[PDB]
């Protein structure tokens, strides 16, 4: 059951035009899922990340995910019961793979996405954390594994290279991370035209997600909906 996910970044609660009325319209025009990604100055941003769970989820009835600087599980258990269906963890997952483990046991499997930013280095898939700024020396081969083995229900994947350039998303890496796990993928950076969603699909992904090529309106989703599905994509509408 594809689904195309939108990916609000947000900054102290505003779009880096708010995120519910953003979010709001997307739930309309027939988005699967939210995502919303705060990278709010860090004083402040507990705060805010809870305030913004709850405006979306006071008018918002599709599945929902936040994250962004999750660190820990008081965080990830108090943005779920606030109003939040999913939270994402990169970081503090990886320095902490128990941490999937302790979300997953009180909220199920599919209350935790791992968000993996992935980038080629030397001919060798490795998974970068603090927004890219540092290469963990981890093949992203073993990191994949160990994700579903602490019980991750979701990863979120994104190829740092292709993200933000619209010429089409990651499919070597999708079908090198598909063999590997069981859970849904959400390919995230490069789709910049409706044909490489398809392209994302064939390569093994389960949900697609655009952030840029959404707002700007260079691709409607109903649109982009009845073209899947026109070429045999299993897509809700």
């Amino acid at each position: 059951a594809k689904r195309i996910i939108a990916c609000l970044d947000v900054k102290d609660g505003r779009v880096v035009g708010d995120p519910v009325e953003l979010g709001k319209f997307y739930s309309e025009i027939g988005i699967d899922e939210l995502v919303f990604l705060d990278i709010t100055a860090s004083v402040e941003k507990r705060k805010t990340m809870l305030e913004l769970v709850e405006k979306v989820a006071e008018q918002i009835d599709i599945p929902f995910t936040v994250g962004g600087g999750i660190h820990d599980f008081e965080t990830a258990s108090e943005l779920i019961l606030r109003g939040a269906d999913k939270v994402s963890i990169n970081t503090a997952a990886v320095e902490n793979p128990s941490l999937i483990t302790q979300i997953a046991q009180t909220f199920g499997s599919q209350a935790v996405v791992v968000a993996i930013d992935a980038k080629r280095v030397d001919g060798e898939f490795m998974v970068f954390t603090y927004s890219g700024k540092k290469n963990t020396g981890i093949l992203l081969r073993d990191w994949v594994v160990e994700v579903e083995k602490r019980g991750a229900g979701e990863i979120l994947l994104t190829s740092i290279d292709r993200d933000g350039t619209k010429s089409g998303a990651d499919t070597e890496m999708i079908r090198f991370v598909r063999p590997l796990t069981t859970l849904p993928i959400i390919a995230s950076g490069g789709a910049g035209k409706m044909e490489h969603f398809l392209e994302a699909f064939l390569a093994g992904a389960d949900a697609a997600l655009a952030a840029s090529v959404f707002h700007f309106r260079e691709i409607d989703v109903r649109e982009l909906k009845e073209y899947l599905k026109k070429h045999g994509v299993n897509v809700r509408l």
